[PDB]
């Protein structure tokens, strides 16, 4: 967002464009990781890693597992601060 401001959303779309190196404009949050946006195996553990960097949290492997959708992973941050 402007001057560094930047939402939950946002900052969520642009971890995933620089993981699975895809324009932030594509990473929509009806997106899912592998079906729309091509993460293989390791780029979805990478993934988890650099989100969990981000926003100072634990995704345990097995909700890693049901976020599947940008979407799933704002709402995981989102309920993981408020």
């Amino acid at each position: 967002g402007p001057l560094g401001s930047s939402t939950i959303e946002e900052r969520v779309k642009k971890i995933v464009a620089e993981q699975l190196g895809v324009k932030e404009e594509e990473v929509t949050v009806e997106k899912s990781f592998v079906d729309d946006l091509g993460a293989d195996s390791l780029d979805t553990v990478e993934l988890v890693m650099a989100l969990e960097e981000e926003f100072e949290t634990e995704i345990p492997d097995e909700e890693a597992e049901k976020i599947t959708t940008v979407q799933a992973a704002i709402d995981y941050v989102k309920a993981h601060q408020a």
